[PDB]
């Protein structure tokens, strides 16, 4: 399909988004309502999810969260704000959307021509430290600058899931907005965390693995150019 939708463990599913480069997101099935991680590509995108989490829960879709500043976190925006869900970032991150979204629409069609010209939709909840969502559930945090200067990690305690966005994938990726030298240090200090993980699900290629995709990464982005 174009868009799957998948439990991965009680209520957090992971989204294999394929339209464009397939970029994975999570969702959390609440008491209250849904919180998305990770916008998805565009607003037919996020309708498409949206329609996904239609079939499994009639609760509201009460936030989404911008792991980053980039189109494929964020381009989803217009949509979720158009049906009343809260857009949520860093103070960094939105900060960085502000001054940055023209240059990075313009390198994400510079890649993928057929990607929309899009305006720019901040968020409209943003936190300046690290911040839970459903009940302490969905631990969002900053470690420090890696695949972009403001990429942050969302954690899932009860199910021992991490997620880190474009921090964490099987193959290395573009590194035009990257902090190399910093990168291996943002993951030593997540490891640091000692986090009881079972899963930690990429944000690009195939999503589902163990701890070791952290291992793999670290192993990858020392051997760039510029580490
Ligand atoms: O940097 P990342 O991991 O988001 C990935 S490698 C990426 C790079 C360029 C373009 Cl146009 C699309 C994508 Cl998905
Ligand atoms: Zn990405």
């Amino acid at each position: 399909a174009g868009m799957s939708l998948t439990q991965v463990s009680g209520p957090v599913y992971v989204v294999e988004d394929n339209y464009y480069v397939q970029e994975n997101s999570m969702v959390y099935f609440g008491a209250k309502g849904v919180t998305v991680v990770g916008a998805t590509w565009t607003p037919d995108t996020a309708r498409e999810l949206h329609k996904l989490i239609k079939r499994v829960s009639r609760k509201p879709v009460l936030e989404v969260i911008n792991t980053n500043y980039h189109t494929d976190r964020a381009g989803g925006n217009a949509y979720w704000k158009s049906i009343g869900a809260k857009v949520v970032s860093t103070r960094q991150t939105r900060d960085l959307m502000k001054s940055d979204w023209a240059e990075i629409v313009a390198f994400t069609r510079k890649g993928l021509p057929e990607y929309p010209d899009l305006p720019l939709v901040l968020p409209n909840v943003v936190h300046d430290g690290d911040f839970t969502l459903q009940e302490g559930k969905v631990r969002a945090f900053y470690a420090g600058p890696a695949h972009t200067p403001d990429g942050i990690f969302v954690y899932f305690p009860d199910e021992q899931v991490l997620y880190g966005g474009c921090i964490l994938k099987e193959k290395l990726g573009n590194l035009s907005f990257a902090d190399v030298k910093a990168y291996p240090q943002t993951l030593e200090r997540l490891k640091a965390m000692k986090l009881p993980i079972k899963t930690v699900i990429g944000g690009h290629d195939s999503p589902l693995h163990g701890p070791e995709l952290i291992d793999h990464y670290e192993a990858l982005i020392k051997a760039a150019p510029q580490s």
